[PDB]
C-alpha cells in the first residue's frame, strides 16, 4: 500500500495513521 512503515511492515491507509507510527517512539525519528 502506498503507506508502509519504514521498519516494520505495518501497511497503513493514509498518512494521518501512517503518522501516528512514526510518530509515537516507534523508531523513526530520521
Ligand atoms: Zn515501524
Amino acid at each position: 500500500r502506498p503507506y508502509h512503515c519504514s521498519y516494520c511492515n505495518f501497511s497503513f491507509k493514509t498518512k494521518g495513521n501512517l503518522t501516528k507510527h512514526m510518530k509515537s517512539k516507534a523508531h523513526s525519528k530520521k
